[PDB]
Formats: structure tokens, C-alpha cells, sequence
């Protein structure tokens, strides 16, 4: 009898940005994993019964609430659109290139749950 | 930050062959991921708290909505029943026998082509 | 194709035991999978998107409902409590320290299904 886990969810409305005046909703859940505690699990609904599963550095989500950050396949910045700050998600692979704009207080809100579960700084007590 | 997978399901009410007389319902559920492109992974829901898990290879689902396959746990062929095409499961470990409607199995497959043809699973 | 996994569920409600005259509930699932015939998954749900995942060696738990048992992480054995049959379960990690009282009618309900998917002493059918 050992404790393999504790997790940390929540559920965000995102926009996939289409255009300068167009942009569609895509459901996102996040989970935190004690057991994977560097990691952020985000799964996207971008269909009825299809999702897409990506996974972030939950310190590349935690910095691009305050300034832009990352490279490669991410790349994220904070901004501001229909009145709300957001998190703006750029996200690059073979198929090709989405931005998505994630509500800024949401993501913190969460962030500061999986702090709470495993501050930043003592990840690596878990490994 | 990476794309781990892509995830195509559906629900599909099944009927557990029970005998010639009498059938049951089987609500399952269908999955294929990306990142286990040759299979499908099939979720019978057989009680309130009980479920059986299969994996199948697509290609199999696949060719039983053509004709009939399989060696050894899963023979799959196509027939009708109620006026509707099905494609019949028989599934064997140490036997049950299910109707899958063709119609919403094979609207699950052409999801599932879309996301990775058939022929490209190696390039994931 | 192969049968990979037969699934037997329960959803319990426990008692946190904060102190002598204070407890919290706490709803949990239980989940035994045939292919992992040996194991107890228990799921608590400790807030509203928030769960501890414990695995338990199914015998610990059985052996739980008739006398006091188990060394390490986990201590299960019976009692009563307000006039109904309990197990406690002592859980130990780095992070926590818990007891919590199952009610011993629905825990030996759902170890009796799990029972007759894989009879104790033919665990080792499926290794």
C-alpha cells in the first residue's frame, strides 16, 4: 500500500484565435500530477468526442502569465482581449500552427492550486 | 511543451447475443489515439459498476465491416440484423458474441483515417 | 484483439477522523482491475477538483474487515462507530498522515464482486 498520486484539475474555456475578428471556443481540461510535478496536462475539445492532449512545463504556463516565454513547439505572452487579461498559447507541430487565448485569472487560479499541492522550488522532493 | 496525443471516440449501443431468442444492451465506448495509432481500444459496459476492456487492431474492425477476419480471440464479420447493417464481434478468452451497428462503427473509423490514414501509423 | 482488463467499481463515502469528535467526508471510489488482480485502487476525493490516489494489496483490505493489520504506509482494522461496523485505515507518507473509517458493510460488498471476477488464491491465473 503506497500513494502513487494527487491530482489537481480544472475546467477552461479557451478561444482557438481564427482571425483579427474571428475566434472559436474550445473546452480545456488541465490536470496537475504530484507524480509528474514539473507537468501541466492540458486536454483540448476541439470536437464532440475528439480531443487533443498536449503537455507543458507547468513553469513555462506560471512565467507566461507575467511576461512572454518559451521556444520550439510553445511559445506563450500575457495580453488582454474582451476585457480580461489572457494567456495567449502558441502552439507549433507537423500539422501545423494553433493560437489559443486562455482566461489569465482561471490559469493563475489553478497554478496557485498545484503550488499549494507542490510549491514551486520542491519538485524534485517527488523527482 | 508537446502534442501527446489525439483522441477520436464514440458511443455505440452493442447487443450481447445472448441466444436466438433473447439479446441485451451493451452501451460501449470506442477510442483510437494517436499515439497507439494501430489500435482500438473498445470500453463494454456489461454492469452499473463493471466494465470489460478490449484492444483490437483498426484494421481488423476495419475489414469486418467487408468481410469476415480474425484468427485466435476475435473473429468480426459483417451481416444484418433489424433491418440494420451490423458487424458481429465474437470474442473468445478462457466466449461472448456482440452486434455492433455498421453504420456508426464505420463513421468512427473514417474519424479515425482522417486523423492518421491507414498506411502512415509508422510516421507516429 | 485481446481482453486486456475486466473492471469492478464502488463509490464509498469515509469519514476523515480530524479529532475524537470531528470528522470531514470524504467520497472515495474504489476500482479492482483482473489484469492487476493483486491491487485496490481508492481515488479520495478530498475537494471539488482535487483527488489522492492510494493503491492497496486487495488481501490487506480483506483481512482489514476481521483484525488489525498491515506494516509501513498502511494500518487497517475493524471497530464500530456511531452503532455502524467501520475498517479504519492509518495512511503514512512523506506528505500526510490520515485515518479514515470505510463502512464495513459496502467495503466487504464490493470486495465480494471483486471475489467473484478473481476468486483469492487465483490471482496468479492472470500473473
Amino acid at each position: 500500500g503506497s500513494h502513487m498520486n494527487t491530482t489537481v484539475s480544472c475546467e477552461l474555456h479557451l478561444r482557438l484565435v481564427v482571425s483579427s475578428e474571428s475566434s472559436l471556443p474550445v473546452p480545456a481540461g488541465l490536470r496537475y500530477d504530484t507524480a509528474d510535478p514539473y507537468a501541466v496536462h492540458a486536454t483540448f475539445h476541439t470536437g464532440a468526442e475528439e480531443t487533443v492532449e498536449w503537455v507543458f512545463a507547468r513553469d513555462l504556463l506560471a512565467e507566461g502569465l507575467h511576461r512572454p516565454t518559451g521556444t520550439g513547439d510553445v511559445r506563450v505572452w500575457p495580453s488582454r482581449s474582451h476585457g480580461q487579461g489572457v494567456v495567449c498559447i502558441a502552439l507549433s507541430s507537423p500539422e501545423g500552427e494553433a493560437l489559443l487565448e486562455a482566461p489569465a485569472r482561471a490559469l493563475e487560479s489553478f497554478l496557485k492550486r498545484t503550488d499549494a499541492a507542490v510549491p514551486p522550488g520542491t519538485e524534485h522532493r517527488h523527482f
